[PDB]
């Protein structure tokens, strides 16, 4: 976890989208999600590829954290990124539905812990979530 943080700071101070993504992503901690926040959605979308784009939601999915701070800004990323991806990119294509899917479902497996405003705002996520499934 340590090494890893190192290399975000770093990664964020030099304006090194693509790669703080990619280094979170490697090293998932909820150190290294704070770090990683200081990056505002649309510089993610201008520098990383839809792959890396699906694996940065997955695991914010995953990310062992309910504090309403922290769960806003995941749940501001996967909104963002899930609106704007284009789920008909052929890179995509064998990995698209079972990561909307996953997503969706890791998110529900931690939704009981959610306080109330944020259990309110999954039902909106989701129905995004779903929106972009139904597309493909």
């Amino acid at each position: 976890i340590a090494e890893s943080l190192r290399r975000l700071k770093e990664y964020v101070k030099a304006g090194s989208v693509k790669e703080c993504v990619a280094e979170w992503c490697n090293m998932p901690s909820v150190a290294g999600f704070d770090v990683l926040s200081e990056i505002s959605y649309d510089r993610m979308l201008e520098n990383c590829s839809n792959l890396l784009l699906l694996t940065f939601i997955y695991h914010i999915s995953l990310l062992d954290s309910v504090d309403d701070d922290r769960l806003s800004k995941r749940m501001e990323y996967i909104s963002r990124i899930c609106l704007n991806i284009d789920v008909n990119d052929p890179k995509v294509e064998t990995v698209v539905h079972p990561v909307l899917t996953l997503t969706r479902e890791a998110l529900l497996r931690q939704s009981e812990f959610f306080s109330p405003i944020f259990k309110r705002r999954l039902v909106v996520l989701l129905r995004a979530l779903d929106g972009k499934i139904s597309e493909i």
